[PDB]
């Protein structure tokens, strides 16, 4: 019923993020840890799934958690929560989780060197955040459907 939400990192401005961030509908939790900042660069890369031509990666920079290195949306009923990442370092795998606000994971994906589009269930209303339970996980591009998803 509400329309698409997206975000394209590239359209994003390049630098260091220090401090918790708009992106549309989308929120950036900036790092609260004192290691390396979450930053955006320039990277290359076009989607498997949608086609779309990548320059920029939003790197999370760390282990992250609802307030440390995540990223924050709020949806008004069920949905579908998609998010296009990669691992950090090429010879990783790494998790990021979906949590509610209770900090429990309604959705989860595993993150490696080629580029994944993962489409994650959102189960009810309330406020989401997606951050890595283990390192660096680089975000290209952000999505909250409503659509109806196929089985």
């Amino acid at each position: 019923l509400p329309p698409d939400s997206v975000y394209n990192i590239s359209d994003m401005s390049t630098g260091t993020i220090s401090q918790d961030t708009q992106i549309g509908d989308f929120s950036i939790i900036a790092a609260t840890d004192g290691n390396t900042a979450i930053a955006v660069d320039g990277n290359k890369k076009t989607s498997t799934t949608t086609g779309i031509k990548y320059t920029k990666r939003l790197k999370l920079n760390g282990t992250g958690n609802q307030t440390n290195r995540a990223i924050k949306f709020t949806a008004s009923e069920p949905a579908t929560f998609m998010i296009e990442a990669a691992s950090a370092n090429s010879s990783a795998v790494r998790t990021g989780v979906l949590v509610n606000s209770a900090g429990e994971t309604v959705a989860s994906g595993e993150f490696a060197s080629g580029l994944t589009y993962k489409k994650m269930t959102v189960p009810e209303a309330g406020d989401y955040w997606f951050y890595s339970t283990d390192s660096g996980i680089n975000v290209y591009y952000l999505k909250l459907t409503y659509e109806v998803q196929p089985p």
